């Protein structure tokens, strides 16, 4: 099972930069979503969830096939809330129908991170929509009510190491949890990509308690929250070291996140040797737009 990258016929970097810019402009415009968080964080979560179904043991799942567009995956309970990102991207797809679904979903995440002032994330085209029977079954995305051992083991399936895991979890600087989606509770929210996840972990005073849905989470006096899997990153001694590093080095966190996130979005894809180099898209700000 090989998924070969195939460039959308006749398309080049400028075509994709146009897609990037349409997403970026809509992000800027549709500013009231989720109490003024905007759609950035849900697009990041979407890109992660379309990718996180991958299994290195058989090369099934991952971003390549655009299979989130199919009912079984769209309705995965782990994907609750992500319908909002799909709806956001729908008109973008209508504007640029030549882009594959996996390319759009993954590009949405890249665009969101960069527009939220995160690192540049190189991105490659050529994901190809595959048929409904290639849709992975539900249950491949991780549970939040678990400990460090679970996190470490889970991410081995995505070929992620301890540093990659801690870097990718820093995306939890973004957005918030919603009781109706996940059974987790928290009013704190943010739409600027920073290393604040690590700084909160280390600096807040956390108390484990049951929330209003009877699920355990870690809550601070300030009103912030951590999932059990978030908090595991300071419970485990190896994870803790890396949390400290990223709390103390914004640039290292940005570089490590960029590499891990591109890897996440590329897992399962075979790029021919004559494939284009990864594209680094300019932000709207860099374009004077
Ligand atoms: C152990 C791994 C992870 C677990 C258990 C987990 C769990 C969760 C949960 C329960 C939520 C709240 C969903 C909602 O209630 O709306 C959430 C939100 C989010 N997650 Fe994760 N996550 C994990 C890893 C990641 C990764 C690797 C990324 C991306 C690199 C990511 C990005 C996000 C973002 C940006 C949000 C906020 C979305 C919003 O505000 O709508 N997560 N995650
Ligand atoms: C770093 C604190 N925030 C954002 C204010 C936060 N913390 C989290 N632990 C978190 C977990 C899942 C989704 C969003 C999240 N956001």
């Amino acid at each position: 099972l090989v998924h070969v990258a195939s460039v959308e016929k006749g398309r080049s970097y400028e075509d994709f930069q146009k897609v990037y810019n349409a997403i970026a402009l809509k992000l800027r415009e549709d500013d009231e979503y989720d109490n003024y968080i905007g759609y950035g964080p849900v697009l990041v979560r979407l890109a992660w969830h379309i990718s996180g179904t991958w299994d290195k043991h058989d090369n099934t799942g991952g971003s390549y096939g655009g299979t989130y567009r199919f009912k079984k995956e769209f309705n995965d309970p782990s994907n609750a809330g992500l319908q909002n990102g799909f709806k956001f991207l729908e008109p973008i797809h209508k504007e640029f129908p030549w882009i594959s679904s996996g390319d759009l979903f993954s590009l949405g995440g890249v665009t969101a991170v960069q527009e939220m002032q995160g690192p540049k994330i190189p991105w490659r085209c050529g994901r190809v929509d595959t048929p409904e029977d290639t849709t992975p079954d539900n249950g491949r995305l991780p549970d939040a009510d678990k400990d460090a051992g679970y996190v470490r083991t889970f991410f081995q399936r995505l070929n992620m190491n301890d540093r990659e895991v801690v870097a990718l979890m820093g995306a939890h600087a973004l957005g918030k949890t919603h009781l109706k989606n996940s059974g987790y509770e928290g009013g704190g929210a943010n739409n600027v990509f920073t290393n604040e996840f690590y700084l909160n972990l280390l600096n807040e005073d956390w108390k484990l308690e049951k929330n209003d849905a009877n699920n355990e989470q870690w809550d601070s006096k300030s009103g912030y929250m951590m999932l059990p899997t978030d908090y595991s990153l300071i419970q485990d001694p190896k994870y803790l070291s890396i949390v400290k590093e990223y709390a103390n080095d914004q640039d290292k966190f940005f570089k490590d996140f960029s590499k891990a996130f591109e890897k996440l979005l590329e897992n399962g894809i075979t790029f021919p040797k004559d494939a284009p180099s990864p594209f680094i898209f300019k932000t709207l700000e860099e374009q004077g737009l």
